[PDB]
């Protein structure tokens, strides 16, 4: 509802989870979900 916070993030839309880095994001869902994007 309340709308007013949004920058650049990257969200991992497969575990709804969160990263620090921009890398790892990546790497994540590669390894972590292999098949299940
Ligand atoms: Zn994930």
């Amino acid at each position: 509802g309340s709308s007013g916070s949004s920058g650049r993030s990257y969200s991992c839309p497969v575990c709804e989870k969160s990263f620090s880095e921009d890398r790892l994001i990546k790497s994540h869902i590669k390894t972590n979900h292999p098949e299940v994007s």
